[PDB]
């Protein structure tokens, strides 16, 4: 019996600290059982599972993993014979510390109604969002302005809608799964 | 021929003030005989020269006016023969001193569902005499008045044992032997039991291609202390929103600004109190004009 092709659609995402959720597509069966192998393997520990499970089944939980730790996946489709082995799938557990404030602030493009801000965040600690408060620098302190990206994939945005010639105290957060960064610097942005 | 009456034991001072006098006058028990038809109330200043003053006394506990402040005076009984005499024994008794004003700097602040802080200036004392401070707390919803006696010295009570969102009207004031003037009326509400009401009068007008204004309404005494403006871009993608965090409750509007020409936005607003935030019936939906 010549050996199957590997999971198709395969995607590797945190269910929580101490999971992950590996999703694939299921696929019409050819018998003549059949069942799933699933190793998952730890990049800063050496530690490596075998998860053995059934076929007819669309996803697996990884459980008994330890929190912000690193880890590749890959699996089979073994009938009689063994199959062959998926790509490697990368996902971080989700984290139980807080995350640190972005690092590299590039405030620029400076006008009267507009301009843009830039920053970069730390890999592995499961940064689901980033906010920036902004708000007028003066003793008023009558109101601000979050923005909340939701995708941390973004690294840049525009602002829009400043008065011109007032100055702005623009603070940046940045959140995960358990709370927000906590920083003390301040960035003075005059339109 | 008769034996002609006076009491036995002399006037009680039931209450005083620097102006006025309350006392009962004690005309019975009393020595001699008959019935009594009119009776007198005799007051002067202990040591002064000058008329004695009577009035007529009716019912038995009688309230002398026209006083002066801080002064000694004192007080005997006469009865007539009737139908139509020594005087009784004498009470000694001063008049207070002039009534002191309210505490100054008068601050009424929440802190719980059940307590009000009140606080005022340390105040020195003018006068050598004792003297405290009278707290009242009125409820505006229910009909309930509680008073509370506070030591003259330190500068401040909880008000307490009272209902969350209720408001309450409170004044002072500075007794001493005399009692002082009110203060003015401080008002406050205690903090909420529950979660805000949704803003009212939700109304979006003034559209345009990077602006649109945003005005709503807020019920009063659930301790709103903020309101939020969330707006997003109504596409499935969720990628980012805006909120727009108000410090103070009394702002009625905002203009939205910097939006995306000719794009359906989705607008929430929540009024934010000391428990959390007012959960929506339904969002709103709003979109912005194109150029030319
Ligand atoms: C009713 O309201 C009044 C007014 O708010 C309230 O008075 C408060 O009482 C507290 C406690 O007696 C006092 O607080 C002081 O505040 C100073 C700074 O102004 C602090 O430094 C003092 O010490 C605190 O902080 C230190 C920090 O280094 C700590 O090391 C220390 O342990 C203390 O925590 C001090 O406490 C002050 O008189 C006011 N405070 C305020 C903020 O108004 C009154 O107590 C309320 N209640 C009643 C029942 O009257
Ligand atoms: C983690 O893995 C679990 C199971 O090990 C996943 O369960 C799947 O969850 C989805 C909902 O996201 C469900 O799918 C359903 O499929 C039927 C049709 O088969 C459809 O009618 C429903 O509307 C729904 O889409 C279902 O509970 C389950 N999938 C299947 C095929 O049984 C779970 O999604 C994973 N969790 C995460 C967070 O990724
Ligand atoms: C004014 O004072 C008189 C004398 O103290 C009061 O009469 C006494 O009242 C108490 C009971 O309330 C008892 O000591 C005696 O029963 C009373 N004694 C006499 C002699 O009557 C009286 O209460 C006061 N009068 C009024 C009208 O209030
Ligand atoms: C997958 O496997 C079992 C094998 O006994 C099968 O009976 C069952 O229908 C499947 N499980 C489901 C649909 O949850
Ligand atoms: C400034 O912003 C504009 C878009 O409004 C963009 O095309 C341009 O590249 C920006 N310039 C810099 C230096 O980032
Ligand atoms: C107020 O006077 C009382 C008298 O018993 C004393 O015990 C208390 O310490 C005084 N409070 C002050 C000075 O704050
Ligand atoms: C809407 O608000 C007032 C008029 O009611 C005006 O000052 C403002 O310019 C209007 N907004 C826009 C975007 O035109």
């Amino acid at each position: 019996s010549i050996g199957l092709p590997p999971p198709r659609g395969l995607n590797l995402l945190p269910k929580s600290q101490t999971t992950l959720n590996l999703t694939w597509q299921p696929i019409f069966p050819s018998s003549e059982d059949f069942y799933v192998e699933v190793e998952r393997r730890s990049v800063q520990k050496s530690d490596q599972q075998n998860i053995k499970v059934p076929g007819n089944l669309t996803s697996v939980l990884l459980n008994n993993l330890h929190p912000r730790e690193q880890y590749v996946v890959r699996a089979r489709v073994n009938t009689k014979a063994q199959g062959e082995w998926s790509e490697d799938l990368t996902a971080w557990t989700l984290s139980d510390i807080l995350p640190p404030q972005p690092e590299n602030i590039k405030i620029s493009n400076i006008t009267h109604s507009s301009a843009v801000i830039s920053w970069t965040i730390l890999d592995g600690y499961s940064i689901s969002s980033i906010t920036i408060r902004y708000k007028v620098q003066g003793k008023n302190e009558d109101q601000h302005v979050d923005v909340k990206i939701k995708n941390a994939t973004i690294t840049q945005y525009q602002l829009k809608g400043l008065e011109p010639e007032t100055a702005y105290q623009v603070d940046i957060f940045a959140e995960n799964n358990i709370g927000s960064s906590n920083p003390a610097f301040s960035h003075e942005l005059v339109t």
